[PDB]
RNA sequence: CUACAAGUAGUCAGAGCCCGUUAACGGGUGAUGGCGUGCCUUUUGUAGAAUGAACCGGCGAGUUACGAUCUCGUGCAAGGUUAAGCAGAAGAUGCGGAGCCGCAGCGAAAGCGAGUCUGAAUAGGGCGCAUGAGUACGUGGUCGUAGACCCGAAACCAGGUGAUCUACCCAUGUCCAGGGUGAAGUUCAGGUAACACUGAAUGGAGGCCCGAACCCACGCACGUUGAAAAGUGCGGGGAUGAGGUGUGGGUAGGGGUGAAAUGCCAAUCGAACCUGGAGAUAGCUGGUUCUCUCCGAAAUAGCUUUAGGGCUAGCCUCAAGGUAAGAGUCUUGGAGGUAGAGCACUGAUUGGACUAGGGGCCGGUUACCGAAUUCAGUCAAACUCCGAAUGCCAAUGACUUAUCCUUGGGAGUCAGACUGCGAGUGAUAAGAUCCGUAGUCGAAAGGGAAACAGCCCAGACCGCCAGCUAAGGUCCCAAAG
RNA sequence: UAAGGAACUCGGCAAAAUGACCCCGUAACUUCGGGAGAAGGGGUGCUCUGUUAGGGUGCAAGCCCGAGAGAGCCGCAGUGAAUAGGCCCAGGCGACUGUUUAGCAAAAACACAGGUCUCUGCGAAGCCGUAAGGCGAAGUAUAGGGGCUGACGCCUGCCCGGUGCUGGAAGGUUAAGAGGAGCGCUUAGCGUAAGCGAAGGUGCGAAUUGAAGCCCCAGUAAACGGCGGCCGUAACUAUAACGGUCCUAAGGUAGCGAAAUUCCUUGUCGGGUAAGUUCCGACCCGCACGAAAGGCGCAACGAUCUGGGCACUGUCUCAACGAGAGACUCGGUGAAAUUAUAGUACCUGUGAAGAUGCAGGUUACCCGCGACAGGACGGAAAGACCCCGUGGAGCUUUACUGCAGCCUGAUAUUGAAUGUUGGUAAUUGACCUUCUAACCCGCCGCCCUUAUCGGGCGGGGAGACAGUGUCAGGUGGGCAGUUUGACUGGGGCGGUCGCCUCCUAAAAGGUAACGGAGGCGCCCAAAGGUUCCCUCAGAAUGGUUGGAAAUCAUUCGCAGAGUGUAAAGGCACAAGGGAGCUUGACUGCGAGACCUACAAGUCGAGCAGGGACGAAAGUCGGGCUUAGUGAUCCGGUGGUUCCGCAUGGAAGGGCCAUCGCUCAACGGAUAAAAGCUACCCCGGGGAUAACAGGCUUAUCUCCCCCAAGAGUCCACAUCGACGGGGAGGUUUGGCACCUCGAUGUCGGCUCAUCGCAUCCUGGGGCUGUAGUCGGUCCCAAGGGUUGGGCUGUUCGCCCAUUAAAGCGGUACGCGAGCUGGGUUCAGAACGUCGUGAGACAGUUCGGUCCCUAUCCGUCGCGGGCGCAGGAAAUUUGAGAGGAGCUGUCCUUAGUACGAGAGGACCGGGAUGGACGCACCGCUGGUGUACCAGUUGUUCUGCCAAGGGCAUCGCUGGGUAGCUAUGUGCGGACGGGAUAAGUGCUGAAAGCAUCUAAGCAUGAAGCCCCCCUCAAGAUGAGAUUUCCCAUUCCGCAAGGAAGUAAGAUCCCUGAAAGAUGAUCAGGUUGAUAGGUCUGAGGUGGAAGUGUGGCGACACAUGGAGCUGACAGAUACUAAUCGAUCGAGGACUUAAC
RNA sequence: UGGUGGCGAUAGCGAAGAGGUCACACCCGUUCCCAUACCGAACACGGAAGUUAAGCUCUUCAGCGCCGAUGGUAGUCGGGGGUUUCCCCCUGUGAGAGUAGGACGCCGCCAA
RNA sequence: CGGGAAGUAGCUCAGCUUGGUAGAGCACAUGGUUUGGGACCAUGGGGUCGCAGGUUCGAAUCCUGUCUUCCCGACCA
RNA sequence: CCUCCU
């Protein structure tokens, strides 16, 4: 039984995932340092008493309740707000 | 009971006949009717045309020791406990405090100590304290070291036994009916100056010829649970030789011997045989024995000289805690760029208008192509001016439901299958392959789809000669139009 | 064994033929021997002459051997039986006789004589052994060992770059050992401390010295090996003697060549054949010949291989008969493999995808016996193939690491002199030479001593060498232990392996494939930090050089740019651009998060220390973000309020910092690793390949749609592009679902059976159908469908036929049916590849094919019971099987048709081929209890006549029976209904219209007709005939007994037969034997006579003899017996 | 008017007008602080002769851009069916485009 | 079918690996030399690197595709 | 080194 000689692919290759996107919900009450967001660059900028890491990762800089919100016409922001006390 | 019957041999229904018991809504047999593809192993899936078992009987597989750890029990408790040994029934027990664990941790260590280490630090942080139980013994679960659940290699090494078979060799014997051919040499004759050379006779060479014994083994047939673990029959080859054969001897296994085939070395040879190391090792196959109950998987991820193995995680179970922390639905908020759609970007692309420019044809002209621009029009996994349904993350109560988390003991699983839906690979093939998602099978019997793991309906604790329905059905097989 | 004679087959395998002696005669070729038993022919008994000639023995007598003749005699045949070469032509291979895989290979393999290379000066080399001791060899270069080649003949070219071997040693490099310049630690002592530091001890240690080897220089190919491209060129073309150029150590000479080598390939041409994939001869595009892994020849030789002839034949056409051994029946004895239990049908389907057992149907009374193998994926053997295992073993090597051996140095054993030449002016190393006294002697004499051992003594030789010990370097598949990855739509081979970005990815996250695309293993001292300022691409227009595009100016300008680098996400309050000052490209950290099996990875406000920039606010722990990296162990370097084995130190460790990995197979097995196995082995797998099956149908085969064209015209007679749609499931595949505790695998043979897509024959439509032929389509599966050459072949080509030479399925139908050529083990060889071991759907020569049938199934044959009494016959036919083919000639008619050429339908008739049934009268075959001839020997005493054995001894005939090649006969003639087709009438639809109502016609096909079986046809049928209603038990229901008609046991047998069965008979009986008479067969008995010297001939006499054949005849045997076998249920209706 | 904010361009572009004592500009200088990879252009320091031409402020406008329903349609969760590369049905949900329409600014605080 | 290697003037070859320059031999052309050829001497010219696309400021050179011509492989069944 | 044919 004969078999036909076959070539060969150049792909097959793929970096690991790197698990991005929102890590707390809006309205979830979060605590100082919670990452919020991961991302490359500012899909999402950040808002009051967040800030933005070095790979422009969103963190809560107080503890509160995190709100996504819509900053202008184009662009989003999340911010952290401080519980009524 | 049985000669018109289609048989995993029963089971449920059932006359007839024959009986009469541990006296029971009894026993034997069984015309006929319905249903019904053994058991085990291994599998995604086995009635399997995969595996195992002829039958019956007996025998035949998680053990024990010493350590570790957890649960349970008991004694004592900030303590607990003895070992060897001595005495004593091979005993209990008494003595024996050496030793061991615990009561304090932190630090690599010096060391400090309810703290300590890091650090320049009265900082922060790590590990501890505060937030207190251990220890001795026993049972049980599991682990470790031991053959460690049982059976099974091919092999490896050590020490031996074999050349009465066979290989080659050594010493010493012996065998080979018959027939043929006619080398050298010699003689004689011829022959020449001598020799050459010629003829005839003689002579008896040869891994010479034909052919029995003997040895061999070329062809065919037969035989193939044989007359025979290599033969027989008919033919065949050698048959004075590198011959056959007897007797007595020699060479021995990491070795001999080989006119060389890895051949032969006692029916064994790519390394003999026996015993031992030895219960070698086996991530492999097979097997692993009483019952019922409660619960009940996986066939995945990651890493792996890894891919049919393993480990951690995931999923199961048991206990103790926490406890109500889980889940469904409604409501509210949010992240996100798919389906669709669109052309705003990138890329592709059609027609018209329009010409820069180029090409045929004279700085001049053409049915030849054309960038841009413009009008209209198509398309896109790696296009997006847009953008759902769902799914996801939360919050908030409400209505509902009972899960959920932690710690510890014990696993198994890491071959999946098909079906529907969303993709890739393929040819928009495969009962194909590879993901995603739901289901069923796996591990699920019952009804339907003729039969038919995976489809439709639906979850078997038992009994009933009750009833209602599901899918699918209602002329007869076959319940109901 | 008729006729034939290789047609058989892979192949003349097997068989047949040949065969003794004497004589004649005998070719090519040759190494002059051979070839040769070449070939091809002739003779062959017996009698007499004849106790021949002649010979041996002997005094003779005699005995023995014995040609060659002549004359006869007999037979079918005289080596009368048994035993006893077939031969020839040509080629490959090996020269030859030998040898070999005990037990699948006898060969082309091995050996061989011969050649050559090479080593070896004798304590030889080589080999065995640790050594002693040995072999070598009681040999000595004309000898011995090793490698290669393989008689003989002619020959044996080129390359020394590589590798090896040999020689060389000027230099370089290199060990132990010498050597000890320095340095460290320690501490007497000296120092307020810090530090310094004598001696000693101790730990390191540089220069220098130091052999062989290696590098280096040469040589060597019958050492290992190697021995080229491209382009141009001649006055026809073609080809290029000739030239250019690149490369090499050198480019393959002679010879041979489609080959044991040639893929393409059945090369081409010639020969041989009717036909030749093989064979021989040529040619040369040598895929991939080639000169001692020899080249090319070559007489002789071969159980060698190949091709062709003569002879010969049962190899075959195509089979028939006979003998014996089994088989079969009876008596005796009596295993085995296998086995889940089995009351064990068929079809189609279903299903783990190929069912005795499941479904639905169809069929089937119960039990055997002889037979056959289709199935039980039959038995046998835990698949040798393939894969897998971090399983083995054997083998290889420039795999790794070792070891033996060998070489080399130092040092000990080991001493004495002499010069010479290096540090050190007198002391120590190196070197050369000499000595003798160690050591050695496989030298001599003497002694122990009857001794080729050993020892002693004395000579001689050699000599501080050698040998040996220790240490060291080199060499070293000679030997040893091992390694030699994984993924993978089987494995190998290719590719890949970690990290980053995008898509696939189904709008959270995640998500696979040997899916689609790309990047990374860094870079930057600014391209980092901060402060301040800023805006890009491109276009248009103007303008020196200057263009399409340099710099300048204006205008327009969400970015069409840029962002170190891939991509994505971002970025114009810039994250883009510019400038100033800087080093936060900080140290200690770090609430809390993300990610996550772990190990790791990511983000982080904030605090402290000390800074950079900024007036301040503030920002800064590298870069717009996301790659730019690697665990542990081990080791190095720096630091250190740590440890420091009595103490002080130190050595060494710890801690912090940091360095060394294409550990890239990137979670890294080791510091250190490649191959072959067809000599292979074990554990496993249908988790995974090769055969067959299944799914699929790309490919394949077939059929269609559209209709552009072709066809003068004309798409549609015929063909049909571009495109489009299917069917089938025979191809190659894809997939990997059954089977690896075995599903034997190509072709052929034997036996078929099915489909129809039809090859022929039958029936038709259209035709570019005149006729005869055809083309094309439709119906049709009844039957039929050849023999050869070549090749293992399927296929194909060819020869010759034929009505035709169909295509497919059935596990590529059929190996428990056969074969075994091929494929597919072990041997050997060629080309080729590989350093090698070895390897090749390349080739070549050779190479073990097991099984007693249980079940179903198939073919035959019995027994049982049934079928409302028991019997004997004859039957109907539900139903089943069989058969089913076709040519040629004559005639119609040289008619129809046609210019002619040619030449029919339809219809008559005759006769074949192939196939089948029956049968032996005919022709033949066979004919083992028939007749005859004949050889040898042996027996019946001898002669004569016979018997036995030699294949039935052989040879010539042959009866019955059984038989084909022999004879006879068959498929005839028709009905019925139909297919395609043709219609008639006829409307829907005023017409038309084969159809809707109605009515026909019409195939080798369907149902009959013809032949056979058939009532288990449980639906058990019918007709005719026979027996006759018994007895006893019983309430009857039943039961028992003896019988009738009839049958059987037992017996004689054959027309029957494995056995049963069947059939003819069983005494008023011709059943068989015998007997008698015949037929046929043989061919002329014995005895006697006559003739002849005799072998023999003739007569008596178509005699004698004669299995199975015919008739007759109770002479013999079928004796006497016994056993079995009805008394007929009930109901209703008509009588 | 000026300053300074918040709000998705409904705020913007573009077009046509109107305005300036003060305020905001342009404007006029370079002695000084400071400045230009050259330039007092800009930045900086100073001034007030001039001017609303431009910026700025205020009107008007729907050409471009922006915002934008309702209805319908595509798609789709769930449930069914079929002639199954795909399609249909039913209770929900529901775009994008297109369009009606909106829109040439809305809301602060301070100073004059 | 799978894997390589080339492709540069008329012909044969370098250059490619390192991006910036198109070389070399023969041939060709012109002159000289010769009675005339040949040889010899002197003096010149000739591609845009197979084709297309890409990266780059810039491609013979780096990347991809394609075409042409060679070479190797196609094993176990 | 060569020197077309008659
Ligand atoms: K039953
Ligand atoms: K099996
Ligand atoms: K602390
Ligand atoms: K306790
Ligand atoms: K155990
Ligand atoms: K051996
Ligand atoms: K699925
Ligand atoms: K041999
Ligand atoms: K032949
Ligand atoms: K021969
Ligand atoms: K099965
Ligand atoms: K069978
Ligand atoms: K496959
Ligand atoms: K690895
Ligand atoms: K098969
Ligand atoms: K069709
Ligand atoms: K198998
Ligand atoms: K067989
Ligand atoms: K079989
Ligand atoms: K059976
Ligand atoms: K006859
Ligand atoms: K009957
Ligand atoms: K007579
Ligand atoms: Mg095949
Ligand atoms: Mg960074
Ligand atoms: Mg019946
Ligand atoms: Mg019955
Ligand atoms: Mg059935
Ligand atoms: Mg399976
Ligand atoms: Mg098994
Ligand atoms: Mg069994
Ligand atoms: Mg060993
Ligand atoms: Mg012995
Ligand atoms: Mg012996
Ligand atoms: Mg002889
Ligand atoms: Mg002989
Ligand atoms: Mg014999
Ligand atoms: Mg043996
Ligand atoms: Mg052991
Ligand atoms: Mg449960
Ligand atoms: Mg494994
Ligand atoms: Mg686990
Ligand atoms: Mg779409
Ligand atoms: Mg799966
Ligand atoms: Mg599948
Ligand atoms: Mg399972
Ligand atoms: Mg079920
Ligand atoms: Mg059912
Ligand atoms: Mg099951
Ligand atoms: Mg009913
Ligand atoms: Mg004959
Ligand atoms: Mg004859
Ligand atoms: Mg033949
Ligand atoms: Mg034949
Ligand atoms: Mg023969
Ligand atoms: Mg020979
Ligand atoms: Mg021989
Ligand atoms: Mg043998
Ligand atoms: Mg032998
Ligand atoms: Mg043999
Ligand atoms: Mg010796
Ligand atoms: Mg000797
Ligand atoms: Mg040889
Ligand atoms: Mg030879
Ligand atoms: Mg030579
Ligand atoms: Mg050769
Ligand atoms: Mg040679
Ligand atoms: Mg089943
Ligand atoms: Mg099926
Ligand atoms: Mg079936
Ligand atoms: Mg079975
Ligand atoms: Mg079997
Ligand atoms: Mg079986
Ligand atoms: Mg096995
Ligand atoms: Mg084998
Ligand atoms: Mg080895
Ligand atoms: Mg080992
Ligand atoms: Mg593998
Ligand atoms: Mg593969
Ligand atoms: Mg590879
Ligand atoms: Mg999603
Ligand atoms: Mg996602
Ligand atoms: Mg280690
Ligand atoms: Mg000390
Ligand atoms: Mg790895
Ligand atoms: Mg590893
Ligand atoms: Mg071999
Ligand atoms: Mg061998
Ligand atoms: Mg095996
Ligand atoms: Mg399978
Ligand atoms: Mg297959
Ligand atoms: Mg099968
Ligand atoms: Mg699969
Ligand atoms: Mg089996
Ligand atoms: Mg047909
Ligand atoms: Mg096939
Ligand atoms: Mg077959
Ligand atoms: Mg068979
Ligand atoms: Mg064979
Ligand atoms: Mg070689
Ligand atoms: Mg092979
Ligand atoms: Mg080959
Ligand atoms: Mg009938
Ligand atoms: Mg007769
Ligand atoms: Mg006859
Ligand atoms: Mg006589
Ligand atoms: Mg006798
Ligand atoms: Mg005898
Ligand atoms: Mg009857
Ligand atoms: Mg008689
Ligand atoms: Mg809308």
């Amino acid at each position: 039984a004969s078999k036909k000689g076959v070539g060969s692919t150049k792909n097959g290759r793929d970096s690991e995932a790197k698990r991005l996107g929102a890590k707390r919900a809006d309205g979830q009450f979060v605590t100082g340092g919670s990452i919020l967001y991961r991302q490359r660059g500012t899909k999402i900028y950040p808002g009051e008493n967040v800030g933005r890491g070095g790979d422009d990762t969103l963190f809560a800089k107080i503890d509160g309740t995190v709100k996504f919100e819509r900053f202008g016409r184009d662009r989003k922001k999340v911010s952290v707000y401080p519980v009524a006390q």
